[PDB]
């Protein structure tokens, strides 16, 4: 029944957070899928009170995919908001700055 979030495992580890207007949930297992198989996905942000956070996490297999889609898609925008993506980094926050 109620079952804990899967974040993905050891070596592969994907946050995608500040998604342009287009990009959105049912879309992130849209766009990322040729590049390698989705496990699971959820955006948390908080909808009523909109204050800056707009954060993701998702599962992909094995570590040969970490590295090759980690880099095509950091620094370039799409629209007026831009994609910043890492290797797992110590946890410490879910705010931007």
């Amino acid at each position: 029944g109620s079952h804990m979030q899967k974040e993905g495992p050891e070596g592969a580890n994907l946050f995608i957070y500040h998604l342009p207007q287009e990009f959105g949930d049912q879309d992130i297992l849209q766009m990322f899928m040729p590049f390698g198989n989705v496990i699971s996905a959820k955006v948390f942000i908080d909808k009523q009170t909109n204050l800056s956070k707009c954060f993701g996490f998702v599962s992909y297999d094995n570590p040969v995919s970490a590295q090759a889609a980690i880099q095509a898609m950091n620094g370039f925008q799409i629209g007026m908001k831009r994609l910043k993506v890492q290797l797992k980094r110590s946890k410490n926050d879910s705010k931007p700055y």
